[PDB]
DNA sequence: GCCG
DNA sequence: CAGTAA
DNA sequence: CGGCAGTACTG
């Protein structure tokens, strides 16, 4: 359906440059500009036409019409030669671009200068170990897979909880980056304690391989990110996300967890238009803000049992988990 | 970068 | 806290 | 001019 490939192609370049130098606000621009893009019915072909669409503005315009006229974009000859560089770096799960700018100002040009100069943290050591593998995605019935692993350990030791695979998978990717899953359970308490039964449930039977985050000391534990591999052979490490939360927030943790990110700054963005907030947690009304959109009262939570409680409260027809891409 |  | 991530 | 989402770990 992309009918502007050749537009949006130089300007993806032009936006992962930006992204991985840490311009993070004008690539998120960009970002917007190229979905509407690769959305648009129609090659567009004038300056007066690409202004027309939502989140392209006249400097967006500019650039896409100097494409169309001549085939090329003079911006991208002048970006800098350590981009490719920091993208390589930045890569590497836990570090980011201040890491990437700093290993690169040290001389560091390749992952072999990496791991034999570098100052890694824990993190990004695993992320180094993992550099393929992360950046592969699985196919989804490999996710279906990981879900299951996941919910037999669960409900080996309460069967009333509830597991759901969320993000791309739920939004019916045929490809995922990771497993995120979900736990709740429907009674409302016996959601505590069980990051530590689970955690060593799929560690005695060699599931997981690394742990990235996971805070296991105080008990308030919220989410696990870490590797886990399934037996057997032609098997790849892959990347699990685990969140445990109480029956009440479930709905708020289901939308949030299946995403898309995008989808869900936007619609956390129309809740903020309207003196509300979304999180994770729960949706809140009469909240009060300053004069630069930042929280300065707590508002009231709103009772969500389902997502479709959550459209209908902020004004918006209900959309299912595959439309929720953007 | 866009846009209110 | 800054950095990184979901 | 200035916001562009709201959260949770790490050290
Ligand atoms: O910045 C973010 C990142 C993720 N999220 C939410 C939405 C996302 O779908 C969910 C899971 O994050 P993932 O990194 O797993 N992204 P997703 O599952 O959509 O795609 P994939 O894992 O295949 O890359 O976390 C945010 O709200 N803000
Ligand atoms: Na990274
Ligand atoms: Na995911």
């Amino acid at each position: 359906t992309n009918h502007n490939l050749h537009i949006t192609e130089k300007l993806e370049v032009l936006a992962k440059a930006y992204s991985v130098q840490g311009d993070k606000w004008r690539a998120l621009g960009y970002a917007k500009a190229i979905n509407a893009l690769k959305s648009f019915h129609k090659p567009v072909t004038s300056y007066q036409e690409a202004c027309s669409i939502p989140g392209i503005g006249k400097r967006m315009a500019e650039k896409i019409i100097e494409i169309l006229e001549s085939g090329h974009l003079r911006k991208l000859d002048h970006i800098s030669e350590s981009v490719p560089v920091l993208e390589l770096f930045s890569n590497i799960w836990g570090a980011g671009t201040k890491t990437a700018q700093m290993w690169y100002q040290q001389g560091f040009r390749s992952l072999e200068d990496i791991r034999s100069q570098a100052s890694l943290t824990t993190q990004q050591a695993i992320g180094l170990k993992h550099y393929s593998d992360f950046l592969e995605r699985m196919p989804r019935e490999e996710a279906t897979e990981i879900e299951q692993t996941v919910q037999k350990a669960a409900q080996a030791f309460n069967s009333g909880l509830l597991c759901v695979a969320c993000g791309s998978y739920r939004r019916g990717k045929a490809t995922c980056g990771d497993v995120d899953v979900l736990i709740t359970h429907p009674d409302g308490r016996s959601h505590r304690g069980i990051f530590s039964r689970l955690l060593d449930s799929l560690r005695q039977e060699g599931f997981l391989t690394d742990d990235l985050v996971s805070q296991e000391e105080n008990g308030q534990q919220q989410k696990y990110l870490g590797v886990c591999r399934l037996p057997g052979p032609g098997r790849r490490h892959r990347r699990l996300d685990i969140i445990v939360v109480p029956y009440s927030e479930f709905a708020c943790a289901l939308l949030y967890f299946t995403g898309s990110a995008h989808f869900n700054r936007s619609m956390r963005a129309l809740a903020k238009t309207k003196g509300m907030s979304l999180s994770e947690h729960a949706l809140s009304t009469a909240v009060v803000r300053n004069t630069h959109g930042c929280k300065v009262g707590p508002g009231r939570v709103l009772p969500t049992p389902t997502e479709k409680d959550v459209f209908r409260l902020l004004g918006l027809p209900y959309r299912e988990p595959a439309e929720r891409d953007w």
